[PDB]
RNA sequence: UUUUUUUUUUUUUUUUUUUUUUUUUUUUUUUUUUUUUUUUUUUUUUUUUUUUUUUUUUUUUUUUUUUUUUUUUUUUUUUUUUUUUUUUUUUUUUUUUUU
């Protein structure tokens, strides 16, 4: 698994983002949700929480 | 084009640890890096006290003149051929950006 291991979340950092400014924080999924003041990132939130 | 911790094998997280220990203390004594004795200006022969003086003197003044280290005369941008006056310009362009 070494060298393999860039090959997992390829191109995908901003779930990354997310959980890094969850974990750093100590809210909630939720609150971090809910302290977003911008249509354009609540946009790409919103894009990027597609269901299936 | 695609990307966007010059992050990541999994583990881990004191550049901590045999055990025992803790004045880079200690033989016992001792405790002026004091002392023969007796002395105590790194004073003194007696004289003496301007590292003063021959006398005379006293601008490290002076021949007499003189007194811009001025001057041929003419002059007075260390200006000038005329023309000119971004040490601008082919056209197109205008992140020394980009698969």
């Amino acid at each position: 698994r070494w060298g393999t291991i860039v090959s997992r979340f390829k191109d995908c950092a901003a779930l990354a983002t997310l959980g890094h400014v969850v974990k750093i924080t100590g809210l909630t999924i939720e609150e971090v949700f809910t302290w977003v003041l911008q249509t354009e990132v609540a946009d790409e939130l919103v894009k990027m929480m597609k269901p299936g």
